[PDB]
């Protein structure tokens, strides 16, 4: 197999850095108001073109998320504002590369957090790869009617009335091999309720391993670790990261965090090209 | 058995807001650069003066801690300041109340943060009872020679020099009956590596729970349940704050917060009187 | 408390006695064709009214689940028929004892199976208690758009829609008090993905276990235990009868089963009287 | 290595249907007296001619099973009837390899049921591989003296009394490499207490897995899986055979199920030849 | 409820003390050849005359043990050698107090060790309670032909040659209510595979706890505890211990060990009555 | 990579046969008052020049562990006398290989016993890689300031004092790849609290695994398995001898065992050469 992949610019979100790294700069006596940081970083998708089929790993925001007929809660558009021009919306990213959504097989959902899971319902052709207990939870936040919060109902919604079909990962199951060299990682609980990554062993670019939220950024990945400011199950998280950093090791691959700003500037895009 | 129970005032410690209350005020897009605040809280400890022998939970700060000559690293000190009185000082407190340090049966540690284990070095008369997997992450600390953080380099010195005799809670281990209405509480990890609790039964007054770090305040308790702004295991955490709400139903207790303002002010002190 | 307990009659279901107990008379060689049988059983449903607030358990089926517009798939009704009268209906067995949907507090669901959780939707003024298991295995079925099956998705549909109120029993929650001698069992997976029983505590008529689907008839309780003929989890199902009948003897108490036609016989009905 | 892998056919049994799939028929409200029917499957073992040592895999029914002088209690004999020329024993299809039982060096058997542990007694100079749960279960029905079930009395008899040397694979053991390209896979509780696998690598044929009653059939395998109609660990038994699916995705390996008819009639018998 | 309790002098053994106390005197430079010591300790069994019906706890030895005609091996006589005279074989301690094998309803195994076991084969009448792995590990000795160790094949022949009638305490099980005031102690894994201990409630004479081979004697117990020369597992072997002395100081329970000369001096025993 | 393995010759102990080999000649009637012996074995520790850097594992005992002046308390040094040249010092040892304390990168403890441990506190440029529960257990050690037994106080004393990097090895964490054909295995519970061994794979040699006391000797590893005569975890002890076992099988490894005077005899010591 002599696959490419490409990295997919799906905008920019900002929000407090205290949600990126946990107590980043904390008040002391002498600095009693210590005031955060308001960060921006980048939002993006990766297309791995297989001999076997297409795979697509996370499908970033719903071009309909933000505005005053948007999906997402007004609260949620005041802490997390997504910025993206059309060029950015990830139907305009594919089809610039001549891929439409039907074309699609597989897609990984890294997990279901509304800057990840926005255009799953596009997907209509694929089977959609997600934890189970990351599905289970997304769906108790809609049948509860929760609109606030970093799973939109909206999303879930659309997810259903469009008929998606699933293939859920199961809490205690292997790794499984979606293609020759593509393998979808079972990190577990962490950053949410189910987390998936992906390795992916290119015949000339070697190892990749996409961690998504399991790893924010290098900030994040040390060493030492900086967890994020929330978190679902903190010795998950800290696990899954270590994990990470011996499965990097020992298959000398690349960790391509969820949302570093400077490994995402070195990225060769989908306007530049690919990586074999 | 008539047993007495006595709130003792250990002073106030101020810090970062967060700390207590993860993400309390996120930033916002119209609000990027929101500041957070210092917020001041009690030092507390509970005698029980019981027929069976006198137990005392959570021991403060030692009187060492603070000054250019004290035990607490400079960073912690300007993080996590402690203001107490001479007449704050544990050993003072007990004075008052006609008690020596070796008059103390058993002492039970919720956990050995700098601000509840400052001053066991002194009960070298008592069984210290303490989570088991709370002392092995104290030992490293110290083994490790860290400075920085939460656990006391000096203190946890000053226990091994002065050749305290430990007994350690097992993860597994069912809560103890220490005497007649008296249970600690093996409460696990949360907040940190192993925290217990204390269930005490009065004739007079009642159940009262004394939760410690377990729920640092009524805004901790909910519902809903929020989280301090750092955490050891968030999902034992969860499940601590829980139990502890189905044990106050079920035994109608009240819930002593470990570090909460307005609760505190309205106890009576050791000054005033005690709990029968 | 002096609680009344009343047993609604919701009508009459048959299935396949295979169904009910599995390989209950298998094939031989010289009856290579073994025919089965088409059983009838009762669907009933329990209302505590107890001064602490009114408790239901279970909700029978939904009254327009049977018919050419009904809600369950022409396969469902064929294999499991529903006859009931308006009389049966729970909204009308409730209001002959001057109950309305509104007056309900807590409704217990001992799992979501078409025929103990079809008016659930009535209930909005309750706290609905179901297993997290079960809840996020209904879901499931509703975002797949499930239409065959014990989980009717006409049914999920409109207890979303109505917003209901809903606490989640966590796989590994010990048992809730629920009232003054009012337990909530957390039986966990077996028959379904998560049971629920209840156990009541009557001051002259003394202990009841409500088993629901836990135990489906006397022939199945045993001893020795006879299974269902299709089973979710085949050990924990086996661990729930066993551990019902333990708490039986413990507790004296009688254990209800789901749908043993002698047993609901000798109950005294709604419209005969109650439980004390 | 340059081993030969034959295929003996150790005659045919006969059963109810549900036992297989169940509730492959169920009764309807038209069809209330749905019939079953008395499906004809093969029993059959798999020797591998290996140089570093004949290895068995299952030993079929023991000859003296059937009859008014058999083994089997009466009703085991008219719910699962075993046909068999004399050609069909085991002992005798070994005969015809020129393989003497006391040449066998292992034996693996993938569970102790009658239709697979029948002839064990006769491999006294070989190493008797086990799982430990279903050795256990086992020698549990010989010691409450059960004459009724898939557990024959007098076979059990047998093995204890021709000294038969045991391996028992323990529950959390890792599968066993018996030789270059045969491994024993620990599939552990499904259809039976303690179910063994094997994995076998030929030169020519490549991978083939011997899944016996973990999967009955193609039709118990789908997907989607049709469970059968009695199960000891429901739970397992679908782990097991996900388990087998992915193992034969990832070494791209034949599945040989445990009574395939159509399956069986295509492979080539002892009689014909071998498979390398 | 007004039961007689019963202690039955069983005669006496002798072994090595490395076997009761592991390395009680390890050599040294100064004595590189150290001695041990052949102690002596008693074989005995209790019998609880409840009114609702007679439970015997432990059996003792089998009368046909020792001598060149003898069930057990010549090297188990040598070591573990057991005196006792005709008036000290169960049955005719037994016989004594009129009480006849066929009048036991309860035969509690603690163990199916050669001190413990031996006269089980006399009560086909009784329901036999073993621990699930104790029966299950001592059934795959009789079937390995182990004809040496602390498991007798002649005695295990007898039980099933007996027929006797069991009921195996599982893994996970909670204790059991046997009758008012008698409830048998799952303790699991430690001195051997399945420990079961027994607590008795007698109205004149309080809590008793029979804690057999999971303490052999007070020197056992300690604190601190000394563990046996030989131990399954020894993790098991100390938390046992530890939950004995918890539930003792809880329930305000004497523990009788199992092979304490000094305590056993100390009994009252069959031969001069009685524990109301 | 091409690296050398030295074995180098740390001196002799002695200890009563009993520690090494549990019951090894246990008393009888005809020998009531059995005498032990006085075994002598090797200390030993291995040191791999690697091209990744140098990798030490263990560190034999300290040189001023006997004597009246010693860091051994006078029962240990009675009962496990050390004799050592002062060639036989590591240090001596290593820097007739022109290997100084500093140039040591790595540094595997394979537990914190006396005889393993002692010369920890040289290497204060390396990484110290422990099992965590076995850290945590040396620390309480020394807490508790226990001056007895096999973990020195002096010796923790020192490892603090010079400020040791330590990695531990988590409780569930997978082996660690420390260099090219170097791998930490992490045996966990057994002969300690925790047991962590070396597999290294070395281009001419082949494959060499480092047990070090998880088995003593070749009596110990059988089979059958001959436990030690005093252990910490059992069942542990016996799953860590069967899984090296395995591996040993899998991978064509030899065994290095921790004490084995006759297999020490047999190997190139670091006077001689080294092994590639
Ligand atoms: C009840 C609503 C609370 C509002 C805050 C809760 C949001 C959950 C915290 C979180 O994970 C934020 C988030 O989803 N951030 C994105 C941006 C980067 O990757 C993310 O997970
Ligand atoms: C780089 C280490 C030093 C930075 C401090 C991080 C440790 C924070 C641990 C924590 O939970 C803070 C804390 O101990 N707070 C006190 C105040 C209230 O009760 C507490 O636990
Ligand atoms: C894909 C649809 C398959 C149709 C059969 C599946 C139904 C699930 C089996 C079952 O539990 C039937 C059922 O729900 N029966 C009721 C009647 C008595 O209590 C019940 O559980
Ligand atoms: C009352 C006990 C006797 C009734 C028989 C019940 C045992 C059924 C166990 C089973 O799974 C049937 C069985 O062994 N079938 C054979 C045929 C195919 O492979 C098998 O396991
Ligand atoms: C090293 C050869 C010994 C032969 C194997 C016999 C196993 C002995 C282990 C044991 O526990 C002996 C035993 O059962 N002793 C009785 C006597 C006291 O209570 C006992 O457990
Ligand atoms: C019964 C009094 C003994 C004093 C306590 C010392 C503990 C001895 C346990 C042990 O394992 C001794 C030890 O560490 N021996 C070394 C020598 C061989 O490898 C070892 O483990
Ligand atoms: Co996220
Ligand atoms: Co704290
Ligand atoms: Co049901
Ligand atoms: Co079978
Ligand atoms: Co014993
Ligand atoms: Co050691
Ligand atoms: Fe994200
Ligand atoms: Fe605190
Ligand atoms: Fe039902
Ligand atoms: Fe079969
Ligand atoms: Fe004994
Ligand atoms: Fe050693």
């Amino acid at each position: 197999a002599r696959p490419k992949l490409y990295v997919m610019d799906n905008g920019r979100m900002r929000m407090d850095k205290n949600w990126m790294i946990a107590m980043h700069n904390p008040a002391t006596i002498h600095n009693p108001n210590a005031q955060t940081e308001f960060v921006e970083f980048p939002i993006y998708t990766v297309l791995i073109d297989h001999p076997e089929g297409k795979i697509l790993f996370d499908t970033s925001c719903n071009p309909n998320s933000m505005g005053p007929q948007g999906r997402w809660a007004e609260s949620t558009q005041q802490m997390f504002p997504w910025t993206a021009t059309e060029e950015c919306y990830l139907h305009n990213r594919l089809e610039q590369l001549k891929v439409r959504p039907e074309d699609i097989r597989y897609v990984v959902a890294s997990h279901l957090h509304l800057d990840h899971a926005g255009c799953l319902e596009m997907f209509t052709n694929a089977t959609i790869i997600v934890h189970e207990d990351e599905f289970n939870g997304a769906l108790q936040c809609y049948a509860r009617n929760q609109k606030e919060g970093a799973y939109i109902w909206a999303d879930i919604d659309a997810w259903i009335k469009n008929n998606l079909q699933w293939r859920t990962v199961k809490r205690h199951e292997d790794n499984i091999l979606l293609a020759e060299g593509v393998k979808v990682l079972n990190f577990g609980s962490g950053h949410a309720w189910g987390m998936l990554g992906l390795h992916v062993e290119l015949p000339e670019t070697g190892g990749i391993i996409l961690a998504s939220d399991a790893i924010y950024t290098a900030e994040s990945y040390g060493p030492p670790i900086k967890p994020p400011g929330i978190i679902y199950d903190s010795l998950g998280y800290m696990n899954t990261v270590e994990r990470i950093r011996r499965i990097a090791q020992e298959t000398k691959s690349q960790v391509w965090f969820g949302h570093d700003a400077e490994q995402f500037k070195k990225f060769r895009k989908s306007t530049e090209g690919y990586y074999e």
